[PDB]
């Protein structure tokens, strides 16, 4: 009955035929994106009506659309023809990957490039990645994908091994034409393999590994009702699932005696780019926006129980479109349990006599992507204590290209002629805040250092500042280490006992921001990524820091087109968008298959509750 | 057999005997500090000498000596009295804690100022803490310690509770006088009683949590050898305890093939200081040095199966000296176990149509101690891939103060008319680095952003630098965390199969440094928490970054000191000395007693293995 509730099978049925009968999904349409639509603000009156946000391509070269269908009435409710020079171009299709290989493979000029390095054409792999917007005139409105080659020695060989450096192609893949082949010059392939289950590269196995054993005799601690509604250790949260987005959590709150407490109405990680470093023709276009180009929920993982997941494991399936329109399951795509996290808090008192100790526990909330040669792991994390926390986990296998002779400032060096460029990888999370109702501020916390003298004769004291952001003007933060800056959400017409309002406290990492010059391409397209910190006023239709179509977008839209608004964000509906990222320069551990690195950040409440939240959990 | 042994309580009873055959051990001495030293530089000869150094205290006002014996021989090896107002005092001795209230009970200015606040004097706890260096000049040269008041309003009650504030006293511990009484007026004790045990204020305890059952049907991966020497995962390493540093960590080295390669000769946290930054006079002179001043050591709790430590454990007990020279057993002391630790490593890929998981785990090493009001665990962990990793978890009750009505800018409020100042935690890591043998050096890597333009026409390139440090006086660095500022540790002279440095990186968390005047008392005499990373060439007698006696020392003494030599650190024996801490406003939740918060550091391999070195983990 939740208007939260996961999408099913039926209604994405039902979505297919409602399009059908209208005449939207003819022959030639493919579903590029499909997902539900959140309730707007104030459903409170139980008006349910699940409606569906549909991107629809043409693959003869007519305007694409969106269309947006209620299920509740059967009826199409609009339908808006897209101009793609203008406002970007659809989400990259499944179907188009292969398109790139096949017409390559015909293309004189690709045949030369590959006869000149006498490699065969059955052998040479095509990566096919997202264009962006440079300086080629002809591809303003059209669907460009470029490829990099690398070669498969055999139906089971790691092709990221063997780059083909030097040659690059564009391609049409509405119309089918391979725009432009550039061919810098010969580079040998690398001729070492990357087959990290070989024998001949591992080695024996190891025999020294004794078992873990991680179950529940009793069951989990948490309920799962209604399909995707949490209730564990006072924590109360709905788990969504977008194709773009991914996990999403819907109205985490907390049970506080007898109030239910709400935290944030909507988590999720809106946008990630990796951009990459390295300054030839070849790649230095390269730039992935898996959530917005790719949409990462539609490659998440079906998870192993041992291998993946371990422990008493709850899972959910969620349900996707394909790009016809038929409705397809994503068989245990997240994981959910619950972990213990050591020790809460102790003290052995010398005075009272008294000996205390408690343990920590924290929920899980999990899902994996693979996009190309990476892998990626999101986790959500609950805490007894009321932290939130979130965690994204990279893995796979780097991204490669030739070792110059002569060395690189840009590249690293992982096997004799095998390079990887420097790259980065960042994330935005979209923090829907409504912390105990939706009146909410920002405030930014920054230490304070005193000066020896009257008032502070031993020079010892320092102290603290607090700067609440009124406007979205002002409201673009950078983060700042040395002056231990975090930044507080807090409601000011909701107190604590104390008469303060209260708060959570976000923990960033202080990673370094985006480090392309600022004139270029993507910080034009991913201008997100170059502060750490945003708040804007809450609407609708402000769903992404990029824009609803990232693809070939030319640049600005997103966090620097809302902000521009100027809104009151003192006290309002806001949502907060923290972006956070790992700079890469790979490490010959990388190769040939990388262990996860790992970033995110934190959310602690800061006078939320009126004391420690966890004196009632039990010893033992 | 092994020189890097545990003290036996054997030893430790050969070298009371020795002290006391040689008139070094009458009614008036106390051991204030026993342990044993390493073997020095070059052991290759199996010259096997067990030594310990002490240091001797004197009751009755005659002047302290350090001693050094030889347990192997059944000497003493040197004698030295020591003039304290020079090099510093001794550290706190235990029995000297209750001297304090017993004191402070029978002097008529405290009594006066008891009465004048309604408080049997019966009801009365005196915290007894280190005194450090200020302006009076009557203590040069003189064991102070200075006490707080706080009420216990019955013999199980928390007397943090109860602070009495604007009232300080001063004694000399060893003429047994009180020298100053201080009393700034009286405040309010704070009423609310904040006994976490006490159902009415826990309410009804929590029937929700479902077991966890960690269990090793098998037993655990690791061994232990000759009383604390661990094999596990290919990492080979000695665990030491030292009554003032705590667990050491010896002789860290992994197994690669067939070579034994040293990375870290010996690890420990070899201070930690505790400032506060309440300007008030009743607490502007707290600085709590606990490794240096108290011993952390010696207040090591006694960790319980199932709630301190969880899963298949492996306890040590270490050997400690009392006073008096009798042995003294830490029963269950240091916990040791593996534990679970997610996903390793993953990549499913399209073209070979291979999905590959393994899963990670780590070897903890740990430890908790309690002074006073807080509690500290100590985590060394050691990770399948290479990675080393230090976790400092601080837990117990905070420090309280009454809260003045009208406020402040250096007390948090955690109940009504109850204060917690101000204050940091700040540790300093000592690593003896040996990157595959002693001949290491130090660089200092940083991020590089490119301007766009000629080589960089698109904008994306970027890079990084990396500056050598060559010697000591330009080896004291800062943080920079906006550049990615990281530290490599390499040995110029080992390299890797691309003919690269082998090489470990330190990753620290970036947190603010010690934010007291440069011009204090504090900032003179912990110098080393002023700055991120100091590198010093070894030597055996630069043991800690504060100096041999922190306790009343004037301040200079440690890292300031040594640097001064300037001696080369390219290519050489050398030690990293890293700074970290947690800056501490107390939040409500904080009380009445906070949940573990964490700080610590790691190291990474960085081109020290050929590549990945956990391509022989198995599968599931
Ligand atoms: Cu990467
Ligand atoms: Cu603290
Ligand atoms: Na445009
Ligand atoms: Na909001
Ligand atoms: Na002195
Ligand atoms: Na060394």
């Amino acid at each position: 009955a939740s208007p939260f509730r996961l999408a099913s099978a039926g209604e994405i049925s039902e979505v297919q035929g409602i399009l059908r009968t209208a005449g939207l999904l003819g022959p030639e349409k493919r579903i590029a994106y499909l997902g539900v639509l959140d309730p707007a603000r104030g459903a409170g009156s139980e008006a349910e009506d699940r409606r569906f946000r549909v991107f629809i391509h043409d693959v003869s070269g007519a305007r694409p659309q969106e269309v947006t269908v209620s299920v509740t009435n059967g009826t199409v409710i609009s339908a808006v023809e897209l101009d793609t020079a203008a406002t970007g171009e659809l989400p990259v299709l499944e179907e188009e990957f292969e398109v790139v290989e096949q017409l390559l493979a015909t293309d004189e000029r690709w045949l030369k490039a590959l006869a000149a390095r006498n490699l065969d054409v059955s052998k040479v792999r095509v990566a096919p990645l997202s264009a962006g917007v440079f300086e080629y005139a002809e591809e303003r409105g059209r669907r460009i994908l470029r490829g990099l080659a690398f070669v498969q020695d055999f139906p089971e060989d790691s092709a990221w091994a063997h780059p083909v450096d030097g040659l690059v192609a564009y391609v049409d893949v509405v119309s089918k034409e391979v725009t432009r082949v550039i061919d810098t010059g010969v580079f040998p392939v690398p001729a070492e393999h990357g087959n990290y289950t070989d024998p001949e590269l591992t080695g024996p196995l190891r025999t020294t590994q004794k078992p873990i054993s991680i179950t529940q005799p009793e069951g989990p601690s948490f309920t799962v009702t209604g399909g995707n509604h949490i209730e564990w250790e006072k924590w109360s949260l709905d788990v969504g699932f977008d194709v773009r987005e991914g996990v999403v959590l819907h109205n985490i709150a907390f049970r506080d005696g007898d109030r239910l407490r709400p935290i944030i109405n909507r988590a999720s990680i809106a946008e990630m780019v990796v951009p990459y470093g390295d300054p030839s023709p070849i790649r230095s276009w390269q730039n992935y926006f898996d959530t917005g180009e790719y949409l990462v929920g539609q490659y998440a993982n079906s998870l192993e129980l041992g291998c993946d997941c371990l422990g008493d494991i709850t899972y959910l399936s969620p349900v996707i479109s394909d790009a016809f329109g038929n409705p397809r399951e994503i068989r245990n795509g997240i994981c959910m349990h619950e972990e213990d996290w050591g020790i809460l808090a102790k003290h052995s008192d010398l005075w009272s006599g008294i000996n205390y100790t408690r343990r920590n526990r924290r929920m899980v909330i999990s899902f994996f992507t693979t996009i190309g040669n990476y892998d990626y792991g999101f986790y959500w994390y609950l805490y007894l204590d009321g932290t939130i926390e979130f965690e994204a986990k990279a893995t796979g296998v780097v991204f490669t290209s030739a070792f110059p002779e002569g060395g690189s400032d840009n590249i690293s060096q992982l096997a004799p002629g095998l390079g990887a460029p420097f790259h980065q990888h960042i994330f935005s999370a979209r923090l829907d805040m409504a912390i105990d109702g939706f009146t909410n501020r920002v405030e930014e916390e920054d230490v304070v250092r005193q000066t020896m003298g009257p008032g502070n004769e031993r020079g010892n004291a320092f102290s603290r500042k607090r700067t609440v952001l009124t406007r979205e003007s002002e409201a673009v933060r950078e983060a700042d280490a040395r002056t231990g800056r975090t930044w507080i959400i807090s409601n000011p017409e909701s107190k604590n006992r104390l008469n303060e309002p209260v708060g959570y406290k976000l923990h960033a990492h202080n990673q370094p921001t985006l480090l392309a010059d600022p004139g270029s391409s993507i910080a034009r397209r991913a201008a997100f990524a170059t502060k750490d910190l945003w708040v804007t006023r809450y609407a609708d239709d402000e769903r992404y820091p990029t824009g609803d179509f990232v693809n070939q977008h030319s640049g600005g839209a997103g966090l620097p087109s809302y902000i521009a608004q100027d809104r009151d964000i003192d006290g309002q509906d806001i949502v907060v968008w923290h972006t956070f990222g790992l700079t890469h320069f790979p490490r010959v551990e990388d190769w040939p298959i990388m262990p996860v690195d790992t970033v995110g950040f934190k959310l602690r409440p800061e006078g939320f509750f009126d004391r420690s939240p966890v004196l009632d959990v039990p010893a033992n």
